[PDB]
């Protein structure tokens, strides 16, 4: 019952249906770890000191995933490293499984698996009811095609189906835009927001049920890592507390050239169309509004890079006092100030969108980590002191993405000669064996 | 000319009278050291670490810097800790002697000497062209009354003469809300903007001159001391991006009994007049915008508290350097890094205003006063190592204003005797040669 194929819907629908086809025009993928090295230091032992690309058109969701190097290149559907959940926020087809097969059924096994399975880019199913009479009238029916998400939002106190209108709109943006975390041996899906939304909360709940993503091979610390909290964010934010909704900037209504009214499905940058954005709202004209926003970004940069040199210098001083061989007991008090000086920060930046959404709060997180990572970096240097090393720790050279891989021990060329291999030879096979059993067009 | 006893002009401006003569009501003086003893290890040495108060009223100004511990019991009209300059943000008797006496008289001697001149309340000389025959037809003719406020003004770009109205209503409280220091021989009031008005501009600004207020005495670093930066801050918030005048907020245009439109002089907290203050430009109610103001003041506390804490182990950590024997050269780096670091925090947070005026910019600020206390705290810890010391320093016992107080060495119960007989015995002593000479009553 679950309509994945989205083509389905054009005739119907041509002006929503058109727009949200040209997300496709979003496709520059900007490297963030060549732009940022010090984030391969912070990752290293974990899948994104490989391969972190900002965001782009959602038309490129399924072909990101693919073609990441986090995936890697599996060789049967059993293999690789990562498991189905990683397919949950990039395609309709994950609704049409969750249907067919029940939430269980669509996390059990890797990633691997759905490669066949998982082949329409994200699209009508993931936010609307389409087999709802009232959708093909031209009313949107939203809905919460993921059930972890309707859970999370019933744990913040906001049932979907009590919300208003308004709260709807930017609850469906809240099925993926959020910080998450895989649980149990299965790997489903969940929100940490069981004790609420902020750093505070995430961190404290993350500790009593002692989770970690993964231990960074440097300082054998057990680590945290955040995912783009927009939901979270943008709640804490002035717009948010006003409830200015993802909609409003995203989403904008606009008219066709009959001049009947639509929501504008080629979700991207609000500066792109000021006048029915911004302007709806405010006096002040588009360069001086983008002015604003520019520097709050650079206040954010300025601040992150700070904290990010103290925590580079924090896993390699933890990697020296492990070399001078200090032992688990030594280490576990730095180590737990490492964790949670890296989740802070992780979590104030982890959204490219946190200076327009809620720059203060970005900053106030940046200062919370600033403050653990002095507490790990002077207990270092006195555990250092005690094995008789009393000099500066002294870094190599992270100067460029490349160098920082190697310094942590990627083989590159290999890791890179595998995936590719993958792209040119899986996918097409993937996507015949999809059109073969009717999935794919 | 200036006629500094304002009630002379009761009779012709009845409305600003009465409401300037209204922040009378505004009369707690709320004890901050009290409320955070910490800031007594922070400013060990400088007056401040006797005495520091939230401000009251304007009514109360004069009042106030005679009865401070800070300002002490000088003896005689040659004694005492503190400057004329002192005096230069108190009193439209100060306007009135820097016309009879020059700037550079104004500024010579001791603040004791000033005594028995500056008797008349914060009041309308201050702010208005008083002898203006414009002035007791209504119209407000403000003025400069500073000369060293008017040559920072200029040194920003912002000449007050050239401005427009609503500019230097602003400029008015910018005379006084100000970051400043005291510069050369007879300590003149300066305002450091020379280089602009951000953090990282004064910072340079007063490394570059190698100035410093005073040595802190745990750790012998040369201090800066910031001070109620308002102008400053109130710039680079959003409000202030806005032309949002201080007038806006604190001296609303509101009506006497008789319908009569004035400018209310009771400036307080906007709050108190919400429906004449918020209410002209913003929609949401009183209790909405009150829950946003004090969930910035609380965001802020908890990281200025964090910073703080941060400090005070640096200056003592530094004092335990310093008694294991570390020269100046061992010392040098570890004081840049405790100076700008308490430099950052100070200008973030010695406005009481900022969570209101520029919330963003106070997190800001905070982080990288963060960034340089940790990097004092490694170096630190590695010196100490280097003496054979590798335990985590202990802190006195700080949990109150007085123990903090007793830590420092200060003996603060002959310090309260000597001003408690200096306020009952020297104060009539000026008010009666002030009324003999005609400047008072
Ligand atoms: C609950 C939602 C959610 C889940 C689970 C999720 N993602 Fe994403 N993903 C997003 C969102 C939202 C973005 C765009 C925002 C961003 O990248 O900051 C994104 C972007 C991406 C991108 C493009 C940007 C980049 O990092 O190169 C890739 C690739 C990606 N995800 C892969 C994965 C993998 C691999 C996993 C499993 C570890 C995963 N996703 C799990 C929501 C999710
Ligand atoms: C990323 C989530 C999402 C995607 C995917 C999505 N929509 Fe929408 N859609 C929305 C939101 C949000 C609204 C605005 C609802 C409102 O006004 O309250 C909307 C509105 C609509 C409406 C109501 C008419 C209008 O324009 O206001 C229709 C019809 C519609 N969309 C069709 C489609 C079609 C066809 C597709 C597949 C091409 C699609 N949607 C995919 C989120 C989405
Ligand atoms: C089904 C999960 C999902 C839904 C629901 C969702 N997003 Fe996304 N979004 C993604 C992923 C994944 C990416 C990154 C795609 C890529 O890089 O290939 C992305 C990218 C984006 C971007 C970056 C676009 C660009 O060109 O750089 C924006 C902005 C965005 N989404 C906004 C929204 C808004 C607003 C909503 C709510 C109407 C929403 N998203 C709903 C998953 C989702
Ligand atoms: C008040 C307007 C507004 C609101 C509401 C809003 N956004 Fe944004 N968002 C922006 C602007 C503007 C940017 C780009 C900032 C820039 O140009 O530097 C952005 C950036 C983003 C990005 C980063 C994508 C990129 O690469 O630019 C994502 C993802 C995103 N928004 C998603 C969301 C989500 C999800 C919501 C709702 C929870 C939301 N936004 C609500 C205005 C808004
Ligand atoms: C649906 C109305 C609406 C939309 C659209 C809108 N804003 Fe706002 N904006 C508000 C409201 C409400 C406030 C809170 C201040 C107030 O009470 O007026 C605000 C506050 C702000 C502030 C001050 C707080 C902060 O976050 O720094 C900035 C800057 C701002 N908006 C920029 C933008 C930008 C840029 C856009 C376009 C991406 C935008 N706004 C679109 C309604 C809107
Ligand atoms: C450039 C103007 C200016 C200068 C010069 C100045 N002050 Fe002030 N003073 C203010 C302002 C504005 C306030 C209220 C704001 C605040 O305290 O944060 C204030 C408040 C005070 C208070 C009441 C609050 C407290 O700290 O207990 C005292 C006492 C005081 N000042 C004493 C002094 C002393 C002593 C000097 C000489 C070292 C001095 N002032 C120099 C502007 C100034
Ligand atoms: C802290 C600075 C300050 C103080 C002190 C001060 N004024 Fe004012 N006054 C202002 C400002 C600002 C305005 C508004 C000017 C405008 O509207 O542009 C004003 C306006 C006025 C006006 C014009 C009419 C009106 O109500 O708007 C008069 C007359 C006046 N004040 C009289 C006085 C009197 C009399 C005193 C002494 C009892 C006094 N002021 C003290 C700053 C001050
Ligand atoms: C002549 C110097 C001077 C001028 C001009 C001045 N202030 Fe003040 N202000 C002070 C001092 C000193 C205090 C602290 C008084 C005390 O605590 O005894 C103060 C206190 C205040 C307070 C705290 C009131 C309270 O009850 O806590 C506010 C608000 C304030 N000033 C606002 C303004 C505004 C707005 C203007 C411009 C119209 C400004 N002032 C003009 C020196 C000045
Ligand atoms: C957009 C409104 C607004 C503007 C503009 C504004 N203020 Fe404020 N200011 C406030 C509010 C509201 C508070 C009290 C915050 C609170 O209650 O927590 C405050 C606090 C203060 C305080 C601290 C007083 C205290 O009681 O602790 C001072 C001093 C002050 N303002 C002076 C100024 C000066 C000088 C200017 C101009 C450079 C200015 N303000 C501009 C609204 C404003
Ligand atoms: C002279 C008109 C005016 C006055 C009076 C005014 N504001 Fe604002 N306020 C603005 C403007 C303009 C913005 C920028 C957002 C926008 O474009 O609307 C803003 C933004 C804000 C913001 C969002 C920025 C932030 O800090 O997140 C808050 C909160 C706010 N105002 C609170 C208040 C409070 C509280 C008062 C009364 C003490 C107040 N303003 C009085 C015009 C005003
Ligand atoms: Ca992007
Ligand atoms: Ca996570
Ligand atoms: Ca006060
Ligand atoms: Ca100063």
């Amino acid at each position: 019952t679950v309509e994945a194929k989205n083509e389905t819907f054009a005739p119907q629908h041509p002006d929503q249906y058109l727009s949200w086809k040209a997300t496709s025009e979003q496709s520059e993928r900007v490297d963030a770890l060549a732009e940022d090295p010090r984030l391969v230091i912070l990752w290293a032992g974990y899948p994104f000191s490989r391969d972190y690309n900002k965001p782009r058109g959602h038309a490129f969701a399924v072909t990101d995933v693919r073609e990441t190097l986090r995936t890697g290149a599996p060789k049967n559907a059993e293999d690789g490293p990562l498991p189905m959940a990683c397919w949950s926020c990039k395609s309709p087809d994950v609704a049409r499984l969750i249907q067919k097969d029940g939430e269980d059924g669509y996390f059990h096994g890797k990633w691997a698996r759905g490669g066949p399975e998982i082949v329409n880019n994200l699209g009508c199913a993931d936010c609307h009811n389409t087999a709802s009479p009232e959708f093909a009238k031209g009313k949107p029916e939203l809905t919460l095609s993921r059930p972890y998400a309707a859970r999370a939002m019933e744990a913040i106190g906001k049932p979907f189906e009590k919300a208003g209108r308004f709260d709807q709109q930017s609850m469906v943006c809240g099925q993926c835009h959020v910080e998450y975390y895989f649980d149990g041996k299965n790997k489903a899906v969940k929100f940490p927001w069981d004790d609420g939304m902020k750093v505070e909360n995430m961190e404290q709940y993350y500790d009593k049920i002692a989770f970690s993503d993964w231990t960074n091979s440097l300082s054998k610390t057990p680590m945290l890592k955040a995912e783009h909290p927009e939901y979270e964010t943008w709640t804490a934010g002035i717009h948010g507390k006003n409830n200015v909704t993802c909609i409003d900037c995203h989403m904008p209504k606009v008219q066709n050239a009959e001049g009947k009214l639509y929501t504008d499905h080629k979700i991207g940058n609000p500066f792109d169309n000021f006048a029915q954005t911004c302007a709806n709202c405010h006096t002040q004209d588009k360069a001086a509004l983008q002015k604003v926003v520019a520097e709050r970004k650079q206040s954010i940069n300025d601040l992150k890079i700070k904290v990010e040199d103290q925590l580079v210098h924090a896993h390699f001083e933890a990697k020296a006092a492990l070399d001078a061989g200090a032992t688990e007991a030594e280490m576990k008090p730095i180590q737990d100030d490492i964790r949670h000086a890296q989740w802070r920060w992780d979590l104030a930046i982890a959204s490219h969108g946190i200076h327009m959404h809620a720059p203060e709060e970005g900053l106030r997180m940046l200062g919370t980590a600033m403050d653990k990572a002095a507490d790990a970096r002077t207990k270092l240097a006195r555990l250092l002191a005690t094995k008789g090393i009393t000099h500066e720790i002294q870094i190599p050279d992270i100067s460029t993405k490349e160098k920082a891989q190697q310094a942590i021990g990627l083989n590159m060329e290999q890791i890179k000669a595998e995936k590719q291999d993958f792209i040119k030879t899986v996918i097409p096979q993937w996507e015949e064996q999809a059109r073969k059993n009717g999935l794919l067009s």
